[PDB]
C-alpha cells in the first residue's frame, strides 16, 4: 500500500474537470463539469464528448 506523489485526497469535480481537461483541452471546463455530472467517470466523459452519452441531470430551483 503506497502511493506516488505525496497524497492528494480529493475527488473533487475539478479534480475530475483536471483530467477530463488534461486529456482533452479544447473541451471547455464549463461543459466538462456539466459532462461529468451527467456520469461520473473521467473515461465515460472522454467516450461522451467522443459520441454522446447523457443521461440524468441535477436539481436548482
Amino acid at each position: 500500500g503506497s502511493s506516488g506523489s505525496s497524497g492528494s485526497p480529493d475527488v473533487q469535480l475539478a479534480t475530475l474537470a483536471q483530467r477530463v481537461k488534461e486529456v482533452l483541452p479544447h473541451v471547455p471546463l464549463g461543459v466538462i463539469q456539466r459532462d461529468l455530472a451527467k456520469t461520473g467517470c473521467v473515461d465515460l466523459t472522454i467516450t461522451n464528448l467522443l459520441e454522446g452519452a447523457v443521461a440524468f441531470m441535477p436539481e436548482d430551483i
